[PDB]
């Protein structure tokens, strides 16, 4: 509260942390199908279906020009890539599969630098 605050955890590093995690996700060999944003001109359903198109490139654009505050709106659009892609493909699918070892991957490098 006012004047009362918990001790400083140091966040000085986690712009360079988060850029070393995005490296590692964007040479991944199952990354492909997350490198880049979604052609919504030319794959029908997924303008209006996913609210919020998340990629890689967009990712590391927003984090190359300041545009995450701090580490964990970072993780949250690292997610939505995730989240949209269980939303339009089945599990049972090449890039549904590819999802899931991708989210796997980050989870535990958010983990092992973070927590």
């Amino acid at each position: 509260s006012m004047s009362v605050k918990k001790p400083k955890r140091d966040d000085s590093k986690d712009l360079a942390l988060c850029s070393m995690i995005l490296t590692e996700m964007e040479t991944h060999e199952d990354a492909w199908p997350f490198l880049l944003p979604v052609n919504l001109k030319l794959v029908p359903g997924y303008k209006k279906v996913i609210k919020k198109p998340m990629d890689f490139s967009t990712i590391r654009e927003k984090l190359s020009s300041g545009q995450y505050p701090n580490l964990e709106t970072f993780a949250l659009d690292v997610r939505l890539v995730f989240d949209n892609c269980e939303t339009f493909n089945e599990d049972d699918s090449d890039i549904g599969r590819a999802g899931h070892n991708m989210r796997k991957y980050f989870e535990k490098k958010w983990t092992d630098t973070f927590k």
